[PDB]
């Protein structure tokens, strides 16, 4: 049911291993805000699955072969090639990370007042659309928004909302379709291949462009392989290449499924767009030949993209998350379902039924997980949603979650046990989890630096 | 006169060593544009001094100590504390490179229609200023536009122009003063400490903010020590700290004087502006704790900044460039003078008086240098100025130069000899340099991919 | 019971993951000798615990700081000072590995015809002793030769035998006492602190020198802490230091408990012997300042020794082996007991009672394990004992075992499960294990290259 | 005349750069013995050309791909292959360094009382022959012993002394011919290919075996290419492979021409010898599959051996030494001639004509070179030759030299200038160099730790 690691450990990253009593002082010193803890004081850092991947020995042999020419670097050539071969986009511009590609895609493909429609959104992506004049429309299935509904391919687009958007608004005024795989906001839910093929035939008919937010495309490809009829004899690399055939381009963040600690890229097939991309790339990132990346990082991303296609790697990655989700669900701990490709989201509202959302249950639960286990998790509730500065009132988000985001090839099943066991013991005396009040609240970006105290 | 390397070679980058006949083929495949040459086919790459520095064995040991947490990394802490110590600014936000810092500073510091005044500009910096509504005003002394005039501290601001701008336009309508150390357009020329003090006193009086474009600020420090009376007992580290004491903040590309291959940072002292910066940095670069850089890169840049302060390193850096210029001057080759900190600029109109500027003398020279020595240099003339799209006619630039830009710690004095020697023998037969016609010209960013043939 | 890894995965070694049918081909190409298998074709290599440790990110940062001077290296100084501190010996001469230390100690400490007495032997150590004229005398307690007897501190010396040797042969005719921690032939069994004190007092009385074979001395430390009354408040670092206080010097293979891939060292307190050692080390290993090791390796071994002292590391190391043994014991698989610090030994005569020891049961089992799981283990039986060349007949060894040796910090608990699970299902059909005949047998070192077929 | 480096610097090793006054305290603290100085306090360490080579970026990418299996490692396979392909020996056993191979060759190929004859000797090699019963006979040309005679191929064997040795002693009692390339003792002098072909036909006729001491075989191959008629159209790899065709095997030290910091090997074509080598390899070095080397070191040696065949690399290496020799000879500084492949030997007896050999001129000159330049050199005179412990009298060596041994790819021509210039300034006031007296003299290995004072 749960595979052993399809790799050996080559090098370890040592941890201090501080006791509960010292962890509580550390948590207090951070103001009960896990964003303020130091990296050194944390055993298992599940804050994000972004850029904290463990690289292979081959990736580190790439790291010493960094040809750092400004232009003409063999690292750029090898990255271009790999992405062309694997994803099949004609052109490819390297960027420092996913949000660097996003910035470029939104400046090049949006006319003010056009609509951008996708399957739910991701913060940096919506920002760049919106800052360029687009109106974002969510055309995800309604079922994606029910956080307990256990259905498959929950990130698919409603073709029926897709159609009415074109009828009602006009294909002309639709900038592009932003299809994301997986759907982060629904908890890392996969998009079926049928869904992607349907979306491309509808949009093609009406002349509409489709651009993929492909940050976790390889976790998506595993779901298709695991769960869609017809892909049982297909390889992950075949599924990934078919996926990108229903798209005109994509913004990718290597920090997610590329198994690197930095790097992203923009791909497109349009030669015209590509020439415009090239001029805009030099102001924001660096020349078209390196895009704000050191050569050794283009190489390591190249080797990573290829390493991610190994079935055994992506199966264990995804099933290592599911392991954690299964163990929590088995004990009755409330989570978002079905468990996604990269994280387990605890539902803090249900976990902490005694607390109201003003007493910051997700934030407080996330503080407690650190003290009990030495595991850092991230608040994804009311604190992260911010205050409405018109009214002054918090924005009250429907989802009041603590996210357990798993970096790739860093932790073992024993580390998941540590996590699961602490959360289970906490669930068993859930009523004893206190509420938090701010003792310090920033104007902007409050989740980052807010500090709190117990009520 | 000319110091020996104050280091030893730890590891080499192997090179091909292809012969003249093979290089001529390579330059032909490239369409005689040196920007299209492959990095593998080049022996000594002087395209740029950006990001191609050789790191130390301690930087590389820091490379293996990357703490890649999203937040709380030991490498962000070591970076932050190193800049605060060395440069003296209160806050520091890391960015993937210099232009990411510039984007951020210009969104935070300019109201549309205000004036931003500096000592000559750099492309990216001027773009970010103007893109945010600023009108750019060049207040460098008149003597820095004279490419042949050999005076010291050619980068200094004319205070007389700085006064008239305040008079004429008013200090409320001045966004900030953009002081660059050193000045790249004038050939990498230094700014005196007196000049920096003078500017801080005049702008202070009028409430005007002063932000440095500090990318080559340690090369500048060296000229201050070598040439300004009074700084003969001060250390490079004291010179740097004093310099930044006259600025409100700075944008910095670590790729230039921090001796790394990627990385930059915005600094400022204003708390209010720092908070605005943190919300904006998330969208463009990454969380404010990493700013688009892997942990290992924050580490290496921290260790780099600190190595850059060693007298003997910087003294050998600047004197190695000087050596190349000295050898060229002594054979009668025309160069920008006086020699800067980072590059030698050949004067290609002089070098090639038989050719008109429509016959693309600098590009042709840069093609000929590669063919004869295996060295790549950058065209900096009519080809890189671009055409006027309303007229259609070339922007015919006053300076028609070939830039020999020297990466820190990569080449030896024998390498300077290969360059010098080839450039001297071409000078001896300068009349045999043919002109070039376009055989393919791109709508935008023409210098990057234009290809040519001989007339 | 079973601790989680007290570290995180920094970098992985990618593995093939070939299927059963392909492994069977591979095992056949190997002639069913697991020593001929390729390292690429192996998933989990338990051939040996020697030199295949995963290093830390600090060891690797030390790897980039190799000062490779012939003499005066900072890495020799950091090594020397770390051993002096941790182990407490006055002098320390680095050697390329444990047996280089042994060669040196035996040339310096034995007069031909003297007796050298220890607690069971190890091949290399016994070779170097005997090659220098020594007669080897086993003074381990009688209970350690009983492979099934589960007592603690099975490595302890019988003082009664140590007394008779002194009586019978005289202390002048005793070269030195060779005390091994832990005892590899008995299955990696520990030596109590009491036993080490007892020996030091008896040998001291008689003027007899005591040199440790300390290769797994930190695994031993752990058993002392876990099991000897009185050492419950002492640290691994205090246990180690106290242990070496009962020895005159030690030969050490860093490949085993210093967590490195190469390196060893001889220690002693005698100045006279140190001077003789320095002249002899030059001929066999290198100058006394490097002893056959690159500077980077002296560095990593210094950093390794110091990491080996962390309670949680060593406690997880020893408990990971125990875990594997526990799972095997619980299904009724016969193993040497009690489980050692570094390996589990299967009892293959038991496991395979249908086969005679001429039918090569251990080798056959080791072939079958690889086929069924992808794990390599070592034959330790009749095949590795060799033949008698006067008789021609096999040396028929009392112990007929398959050793599952676990490298430090490389595999997880899921990896232990793969092994355990395969070994348990073979045990369930133990009668189907065929015997092997030689199809090629070498004159010497037969186990290394012998090949077989099935009967 | 002197080529530029055929490489770029990838990483630097920082140096402290301490002034003459502090260097003199450092020299005093070392007892005027350069063997006692620390590596950190030295600018340019010319103590030895052994193991202090700078590796390439490809070699360091090998360093991260170390497959550390005990047996079956892909690194072992790649080393075996490279050596088989390049040198052409049938079998090859890895050893920790050159003296590990020597130890094995001498145990396997000498019967007590047999003669070993070679072209002069090297310490560790003669030791291992002599310790195994051989009588060494020097059959080098007489001209090699005249240290000022500038002739080519000074390391050739006298075929006429070769013949009389067989006549007078009997081919039967000649163990093997030890042919070394280059000849270290004559100052790194080359052996012609004709000489090697002649030696093989003579020895073959009488059934006598020939084993190469090939530590600097690649510097030898350059001389043949530079100076022997007929090899102008041959490549270095062709010259090296022909060289080894006149040999039955060889001991190699990778630390010399293999461009690594550790590693050696033994090669032979005899299958019988090879089986005996295998059993003896496990006691002294480690299994036949790794020979006392970590996997990453076998890989790096593999890539190094191949990198050394680049003509441009070996030409610049050798001509970088010659540069130093030419500059010293031009000023009249007395050296051994002709300058060898790896070092310049100063003749301290002539340099210091005012001092008698009891006042230790070479030692004192070597102390002065450090104080004036920060360059460490090695005494190779009376101090290194030792005392005769029968008489108690120093052994008075004919050659009283200070050796300037150049590591490969570490220093530039500017570093050689630093060296040359300091030695020239010292020569100009040569009479002011004082004599030394011991204040501390070790029984064994005196050169290593003797300390002195000025008379
Ligand atoms: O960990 C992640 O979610 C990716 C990075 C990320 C974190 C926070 C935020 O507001 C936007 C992006
Ligand atoms: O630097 C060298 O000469 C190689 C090593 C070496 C040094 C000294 C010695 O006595 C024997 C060998
Ligand atoms: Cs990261
Ligand atoms: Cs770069
Ligand atoms: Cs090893
Ligand atoms: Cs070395």
């Amino acid at each position: 049911n749960y595979p052993a690691e399809p790799f050996r450990i080559k090098s370890v990253e040592t941890v201090s291993m501080i006791p509960r009593d010292e962890r509580l002082k550390k948590m207090q010193e951070a103001g009960y805000n896990t964003f303020l803890l130091n990296s050194k004081d944390i055993y298992i850092d599940l804050l994000t699955d972004s850029g904290t991947n463990a690289m292979s020995d081959k990736q580190w042999a790439g790291m010493m072969m960094g040809d750092e020419a400004y232009a003409g670097s063999e690292n750029f050539y090898h990255l271009e090639r790999t992405v062309q071969e694997l994803f099949g986009f004609k052109h490819i511009v390297p960027t420092h990370q996913g949000r660097g590609a996003e910035n470029l895609l939104s400046q090049l493909a949006i006319k003010p007042g056009q609509y951008v429609a996708g399957n739910m959104y991701f913060t940096t992506t919506r920002y760049h659309q919106e800052k360029n004049g687009a109106v974002f429309v969510d055309i995800v299935r309604d079922e994606a928004h029910d956080a307990g509904l256990n259905i498959a391919f929950k990130g698919d687009i409603d073709l029926k909302k897709l159609q009415k958007l074109i009828d009602e608004k006009g294909a002309e005024n639709i900038a592009y379709i932003c299809l994301a795989v997986t759907v982060n906001l629904a908890g890392g839910q996969p998009v079926s291949m049928a869904n992607m093929r349907a979306v491309r035939e509808l949009t093609a008919a009406h002349g509409i462009k489709v651009f993929y937010d492909a940050t976790r495309c390889v976790e998506n490809a595993y779901f298709i392989k695991e769960q869609e009829q017809g892909f049982e004899n297909k390889s992950i690399a075949e599924i990934v290449h078919e996926m990108f055939s229903y798209a005109d381009g994509c913004t990718m963040s290597g920090k997610k499924d590329c198994l690197v600690n930095i790097g992203g890229f923009l791909c497109m097939n349009d030669d015209e767009m590509f020439s415009s991309a090239k001029e805009l790339v030099v102001v924001y990132e660096g020349m078209p030949s390196y895009g704000g990346l050191a050569g050794r990082d283009m190489e390591a991303m190249a080797i990573g993209l290829r390493e991610a296609m190994q079935y055994e790697y992506i199966e264990h990655r995804v099933k290592q998350v599911r392991y954690l989700g299964d163990k929590l669900k088995a004990a009755g701990v409330p989570i978002v379902e079905p468990v996604g490709g990269h994280a387990v989201f605890l539902d803090a509202r249900r976990f902490c039924e005694h607390l109201t959302q003003d007493e910051f249950p997700a934030q407080s639960l996330a503080a407690s997980i650190y003290v009990e286990t030495g595991v850092r998790s991230m608040e994804r509730g009311i604190i992260s949603a911010g205050r409405n500065n018109v009214t002054g009132e918090h924005h009250r988000p429907k989802l009041e979650t603590v996210r357990l985001t798993i970096p790739r090839r860093v932790y073992t099943y024993a580390h998941m046990d540590v996590v699961a066991d602490g959360i289970i013991k906490l669930y068993q005396h859930k009523e004893d989890i206190r509420g938090l009040k701010f003792i310090y609240e920033p104007k902007q970006l409050r989740f980052f630096t807010a500090r709190f105290d117990y009520i």
